């Protein structure tokens, strides 16, 4: 198996992109760590993914809160060795929010919508990629994706959504920059956008999956660190 | 006087770039709200301001706290009988901390830096221009200005920084998309680093204030919405 001995975290696993993700990687072998609010919910998708192959292991983890990653982290360390070869900064927070207020000005909503968007799918994002970085730099490897979209490039949906996803974009290219150096790669993927609604999502999430097996698995990984990544290219590519 | 009966905000007014705006405006002749989280040290920027012209209003603000910023913006319409000509969304937290922690990579500085440059210096922008646009819009006009810098577009001294500056870039972007058809414009100023040893300040901090003065009295100021604009060719275009 492709990525048998391999250890990945896939954050905002419980659903979409992220369970779409996970399941890939333990297919591919991996021992995948998987994250949420909720163990229950992380349960049905680790009884699912482990039956693809490899191991999944649900932990509570809200990333809005430091001292959670940080225990994340810390389980990983203690239980594989240090281990850390693949880290997915995935978010579905917010998403629901996005698609309930639209076509209302950033104005007209709360201003603590900001919070919904960009606290676990940025700040949450910076946390992990610290506590990842510190695991996989000492082995001069690793991958660390993004997961983001041309929002990033242009208005997309509303303010938060589109400053959120230009600042995934540049925290990916930056760590990628500060990274290169110690042989660890980090990638923006945009993986296409699930809730339609916003614009198969089933196909979509699991090509998303099968890229970042591809891109794990890529020997020359380091040669796309802190480039910008659609999926169906990489479907080409690979 | 040039700015004779408006009403700016100046956020992050107790030093650098912010002072240097506050004392222009205030020359210019507006009412100008200056916030903190030191009520003294603001009472200092304010005597020297209302020297100059017009009015000063310290207001401590820590806007990392929604509620504060709630509380500057409802002091302001109620003063003002809901009037805001200005907001100018400026930042010096986290400068100090980017200065310290010099040539130390993102895994090896705490996790916990990013709020110490990204909570006031975006979180907080997001909270006052939320609040300040619900002030402009009903009048159809006003100016929304973001301090960012060329950390925007590339690497520039840590993650932090950088990823915060293409957000904050954004903010502006979006937010003048979202405001064009209601007459409010939002720019990105890029001013300068007046932290040079992150590379004189003073004459740097005073053109600030003019190319906000400037930007502020000009009619045709909706054509700059959604622009980054560097202080040095404003001069040139004033």
């Amino acid at each position: 198996a492709p990525m048998n001995g391999q250890v990945c975290v896939v954050t905002g696993a419980s659903r979409g992109i992220g369970r779409g993700i996970a399941l890939q990687l333990c297919k591919a072998g991996a021992t995948v760590y998987i994250t949420g609010r909720h163990l229950d919910t992380l349960r049905v998708v680790a009884q699912e993914a482990q039956s693809l192959g490899g191991q999944c292991v649900p932990v509570v983890c809200d990333s809005s809160q430091e001292s959670e990653v940080r225990s994340l982290f810390e389980q990983v360390d203690r239980e594989q060795q240090g281990r850390l070869d693949v880290l997915v900064n995935n978010a579905y927070a917010g998403v629901q929010t996005i698609l309930n207020t639209r076509n209302k000005a950033f104005w007209e909503t709360p201003a603590s919508m900001w919070d919904d968007i960009n606290n676990v799918g940025l700040r949450g994002h910076y946390f992990c990629s610290v506590y990842g970085a510190r695991l996989m730099v000492p082995a001069g490897q690793g991958l660390i994706v993004v997961i983001s979209s041309p929002g990033s490039l242009q208005y997309m949906f509303n303010v938060p959504y589109g400053v959120g996803k230009a600042a995934c974009d540049k925290l990916a290219a930056d760590c990628a920059h500060e990274l290169r150096r110690h042989g660890v790669s980090c990638v923006s993927l945009w993986p296409g956008i699930v809730q339609t609604e916003l614009l198969s999502s089933a196909e979509t999430t699991e090509l998303s999956g099968k890229c970042v097996v591809a891109l794990a698995t890529d020997p020359n990984i380091l040669s796309l660190s802190g480039k910008v990544l659609p999926s169906c290219d990489l479907a080409r590519r690979y």
